[PDB]
DNA sequence: TGGCCTGCAACGCGGGCATCCCGATGCCGCCGGAAGCGAGAAGAATCATAAGCCGTAG
């Protein structure tokens, strides 16, 4: 549900690509931080395989 | 293929023995230098105290 309880969103997406690896962020928390290089996507894919 | 180790035989010189002359040396007495590291001082490696940007939030 949404902030007021009328509309509907998805808790995660039916993707098929692991963008995690693929492209990655870089976001801090209060107390943590992370970091994440991009891959490439052919070499994720023989991995997974 | 060329050179080296060794046996056989011939030659020579020095090991051993003693001693006379000799050179170091242990000891004694007097003098020199270096060690003694402890301490003062200087240089350097390391530790302690500010920002700059990475991207959403206010």
């Amino acid at each position: 549900d949404n902030y007021d309880g009328t509309e509907k969103i998805p808790d995660v997406m039916p993707t098929k690509i692991p963008n995690l690896l693929v492209n990655g962020s870089s976001g801090i928390a209060v107390g943590m931080a992370t970091n994440i290089p991009p891959h490439n996507l052919t070499e994720v894919i023989n991995g997974c395989l």
